[PDB]
C-alpha cells in the first residue's frame, strides 16, 4: 500500500530543522500522505522495541523500492 523508500546520499541535519527527522544512509520508511512536492509525510516503521517516529523528509533522495 504504502512506498518505503532508502537513503543512497546519506542525510544529517546540518544545525536545527523544525519538523525534520534524522536518518542513516541505507535505511527504509514508507511514506504516509503527500501534502507538498517540496517534502513530503514520512513514518518509520518500528522494530522489536523501537518506538516509531515521523518526520518530513526530501524525496529528492529518496528512491523507489519494494518489500519482499
Amino acid at each position: 500500500i504504502f512506498d518505503i523508500y532508502v537513503v543512497t546520499a546519506d542525510y544529517l541535519p546540518l544545525g536545527a530543522e523544525q519538523d525534520a527527522i534524522t536518518l542513516r544512509e541505507g535505511q527504509y520508511v514508507e511514506v504516509l500522505d503527500a501534502a507538498h512536492p517540496l517534502r513530503w509525510l514520512v513514518r518509520t516503521k518500528p522494530t522489536k522495541s523501537s518506538p516509531s517516529r515521523q518526520g518530513w523528509v526530501s524525496p529528492a533522495y529518496l528512491d523507489r523500492r519494494l518489500k519482499l
